[PDB]
């Protein structure tokens, strides 16, 4: 493809330079502007010649980012895989995005199946209440950190955190958490679903395609980290108000998140559309480890398709490493 | 003829460009640049080098022009709007042949839009320099043909005062404050917020945002530069005017709007001769824009 590209673009230079050839030989037929131009174009077809020859011969701020581990994939059987595989073809798996070609699998198909296995696998390691309470506490000192690195104070996140906590906790709110998640959208209520789809990677979405004003602002070269974090909260902060009025419950799942946004969307958006090569670069590697872990737990070569057991304990060492590495990128400076 | 071939290696040169665009894998990496580079360089270069008034205009498309407002003023077909619109075209330019009332007009819309900054609690300072600055730059004859070549570019048809100030900033600006982006709304419509902070907020945005767009004009000294300049002073107070909590702000925004959209509509009203409706456009333009400042001054 590169070198279709180049020799195109080598075609293409030849023409211009006829072009321009043409024109110097038609000028030099014919005031002091003529000639102007004839000195010009003979000029500007003396660089144009050489650059011929030596043919013939939201921006992402890149990170260091490389964490792997062993996999079992020597197996081609995994019944648990063709379980869902057969509830797939059963058609008991309702998407809300289907982001297949971001799992990098086959088909709609074997996504419908790697989904319903990584459902299962995810509750089922979430199960455990240490390992809720670990991940709890992970996330908090990760968005904590970040917050810091911001030269903010993460207080207002700690309650927001803490209240949406309680709430998850607390199962009498199981009924409303789904009548939220539902009414936009979300099939089921597992982790994956409502917190990986429906927050975070969607999230990693719509900061990908900002409104040409909020990126104006965050890209100003002339404006100081304070000004342009002041100015991200107060439009932050007026949307998530705008939104919570349309809200049909004031204290439900939602409305617990959107307390939760108002406090963390303001640093992470000057990480990821800012000038710091520093913030945008803690960006990149929280964002490339959670989009990584999401491909890991979609592969039979590096998580166990075989049973439920097996494979929850591979999605939780994914996810508890990957999770660890990000705190740990956060935590050092 | 000469310069059409020099355009046609223009564009050759812009999609090479693109294409180029599009340890031996990192050298290639930096010869390629290089190309990239010098492939700029020359790209550059290359750049650079009864009804009796009616009659007049019926027919007269037998009237190039931007966008058709035939709805907007509410006449009897597209083809009435090339007349009735030719037809408004040179009354204004013949009654704008007169000093005397292109400097009242101008007079009145700088006060006008002064009261406005100032109804933010904001001082004009600002937009009274790059007021001037064009008043100085429209003035001066040799800023012709830049002149076309920005309004040109856009899509202008001709250079007349309704082309280039009507239709194509105040109508214009009319439209995009009633799509705004989802973001600056909310700020705006925020009831929590100051005017203050509202004006602040709105100041950062458009003036990060003309940056932005500031940086694409092929002339920073030219007439869209300059007219940007106006609206980096200007548009804060006027966007948290029309879109902001201020009833009495916002009540002088919608008479300011009520005001000129009544004007166009009364050009394009037959209940003529050049120097008759030259007369009747100047009085009821007169008017409309005094009533304005009037209701400005005194609030
Ligand atoms: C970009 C970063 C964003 C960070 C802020 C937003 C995301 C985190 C905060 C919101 C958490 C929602 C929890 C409920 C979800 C749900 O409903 O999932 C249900 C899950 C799955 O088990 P189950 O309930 O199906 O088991 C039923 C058995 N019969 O179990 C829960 O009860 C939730 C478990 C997680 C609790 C939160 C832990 C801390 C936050 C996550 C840490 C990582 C942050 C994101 C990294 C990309
Ligand atoms: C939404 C509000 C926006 C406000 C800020 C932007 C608009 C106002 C400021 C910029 C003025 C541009 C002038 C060029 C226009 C043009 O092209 O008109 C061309 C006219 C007509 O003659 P001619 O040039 O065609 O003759 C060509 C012969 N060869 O003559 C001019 O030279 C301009 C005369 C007017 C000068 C400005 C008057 C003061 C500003 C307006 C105040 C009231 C508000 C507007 C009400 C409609």
């Amino acid at each position: 493809p590169i070198e279709a590209d180049i020799t195109s673009g080598q075609e293409l230079c030849t023409e211009l330079r006829k072009t321009i050839e043409k024109v110097h030989h038609n000028l030099e037929m014919v005031s002091s502007k003529d000639m102007e131009r004839s000195i010009k174009i003979e000029g500007i077809l003396k660089g144009l010649k050489q650059v011929e020859d030596e043919i013939v011969l939201a921006c992402d701020i890149d990170d260091i980012d490389f964490v792997s581990d062993a996999a079992n994939l020597d197996k081609n059987e995994l019944r648990f895989l063709d379980e869902g595989m057969q509830a797939a073809l059963n058609g008991e798996v309702k998407y809300r995005k289907s982001r297949m070609e971001f799992c990098k699998c086959d088909s709609e198909t074997d996504f419908a199946a790697k989904l319903y296995c990584v459902r299962q696998a995810l509750t089922n390691a979430l199960k455990d209440e240490h390992k809720r309470v670990w991940l709890a506490k992970c996330g908090r000192t990760l968005l904590a950190d970040f917050i810091r690195h911001t030269k903010q104070d993460p207080v207002k996140f700690f309650n927001a955190y803490d209240e949406m906590l309680e709430y998850v906790s607390n199962d009498r709110n199981e009924e409303q958490l789904r009548q939220d998640v539902e009414g936009r959208g979300v099939c089921e209520t597992g982790f994956y679903d409502v917190a990986i789809d429906f927050i975070i990677l969607d999230a990693f979405e719509d900061l990908k395609s900002p409104p040409s004003a909020v990126y104006s602002v965050t890209k100003n070269y002339f404006m100081s980290m304070s000004m342009k974090y002041s100015t991200l909260n107060t439009i932050i902060w007026s949307i998530i108000k705008s939104k919570r009025q349309r809200l049909k419950n004031p204290d439900g799942f939602i409305a617990k998140f959107y307390n939760i946004s108002e406090t963390v969307m303001p640093a992470i958006t000057l990480g990821f559309l800012g000038t710091d090569e520093r913030l945008g670069e803690l960006c990149q590697y929280f964002k490339e480890q959670v989009v990584q872990f999401v491909l890991d737990v979609f592969n039979t070569q590096k998580v166990c398709y075989r049973s439920l057991e097996e494979m929850s304990e591979d999605v939780w060492i994914v996810m508890r490493n990957r999770l660890e590495a990000v705190q740990t990128r956060m935590s050092n400076e």
